[PDB]
């Protein structure tokens, strides 16, 4: 389609400490997405994603399976996935 969803994320396995965060950023900012990510206080990473449903569902994809290069990802848990008609972010960032 072309309309806007917003989703969460929470990422395990090795997702701390192998550039994850600068790498999704990078990810998300080339499909044309907002929002954020962070490493979370239970060794995962987390965020939301917005924009474009085609972009948001490659986003996800890449979640699932590749991450940063040296990552090795469990599981994509994703949640409170919606259709949105604006966007509640103006970037993409990494949140310390």
């Amino acid at each position: 389609g072309n309309t806007l969803i917003s989703v969460d994320y929470e990422i395990f396995g090795k997702v701390q400490g192998v550039f994850f965060r600068k790498h999704t950023q990078a990810e998300g900012k080339k499909l044309g997405l907002v929002g954020w990510v962070q490493n979370t206080d239970r060794g995962t990473v987390q965020g939301q994603l917005q924009g474009p449903i085609s972009k948001v569902r490659h986003m996800q994809e890449w979640l699932e399976t590749r991450g940063s290069p040296k990552s090795h990802i469990d599981k994509a848990n994703f949640n409170n996935e919606k259709l949105i008609e604006e966007l509640d972010y103006s970037d993409f960032q990494i949140v310390a």
